[PDB]
């Protein structure tokens, strides 16, 4: 019964998921004055030419755009990573107001939203195996600010009416996730966790330096989604973000000078 409400939000998750107070929790604040350039980091390689989106699902916590992950169709490699990571889904976290919504922060700045492209390490065979490994997942995080529209987001926005409530899904084929990337692939990286229960410490985080812009109308449509199921009292799906967690015995590395 975890969520982001008045009585089940992030500050409560530790009771059912005690690693919520663990050593490698996410998100974190990225202090640009202490993250150090690491010349041993490599560019990242984002290979989404062959990506097969399938479906979009309102899971009661966000919406997931799901991919074929039964071959090396959409992969993330390079950067800080060893080996190959398959795209399984992407989703967002966003606010009720434009001054909040991101999970990671940059010098304490909150963005309006944050996109997570979730990938699993093919050495482990399936996502469920991967999440049990410290190097099982690679999550590419991209900040959203409100300004111009993002054309590549509009087909996501326009399907949201069909998945308003928890448990609804819709066919969502032929979506190109390249349309959600910023110009630059400069990034910060650190070891952390899933930001939702079960909060497993299985993630190499790769957070892009450059935000994307979305319009105020696009974010407004995110904010019309519902946490609740059909026929239940309406609870707008807003503020579905976990706040920054203690960095502890970690360093954030920068790919850029
Ligand atoms: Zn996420």
């Amino acid at each position: 019964h975890w969520g982001y409400g008045k009585h089940n939000g992030p500050e409560h998750w530790h009771k059912d998921f005690p690693i919520a107070k663990g050593e490698r929790q996410s998100p974190v604040d990225i202090d640009t004055h202490t993250a150090k350039y690491d010349p041993s980091l490599k560019p990242l390689s984002v290979s989404y030419d062959q990506a097969t989106s399938l479906r979009i699902l309102n899971n009661g916590h966000a919406f997931n755009v799901e991919f074929d992950d039964s071959q090396d169709k959409a992969v993330l490699k390079g950067g800080p990573l060893d080996g190959t990571y398959r795209l399984i889904q992407f989703h967002f976290h966003w606010g009720s107001l434009d001054g909040q919504g991101s999970e990671h922060t940059v010098d304490k700045k909150k963005y309006a939203a944050e996109l997570h492209l979730v990938h699993w390490n093919t050495k482990y065979g399936d996502f469920g195996k991967a999440v049990q490994q410290p190097d099982g997942l690679a999550i590419l995080g991209i900040f959203l600010k409100v300004g111009s529209a993002k054309p590549g987001l509009q087909k996501v926005v326009d399907v949201l009416d069909s998945i308003k409530t928890k448990g609804k899904s819709a066919d969502f084929t032929n979506f190109d996730p390249r349309g959600l990337l910023p110009e630059s692939l400069d990034y910060w990286t650190y070891p952390g966790s899933l930001t939702t229960p079960p909060l497993l410490e299985c993630v190499t985080w790769i957070v892009l330096k450059e935000p994307i812009s979305v319009s105020s109308e696009q974010v407004l449509k995110f904010r019309k989604l519902n946490f609740n199921g059909e026929g239940e009292p309406e609870e707008l799906m807003v503020d579905n973000w976990r706040p920054a967690q203690p960095l502890k015995n970690r360093q954030i590395k920068a790919s850029f000078k």
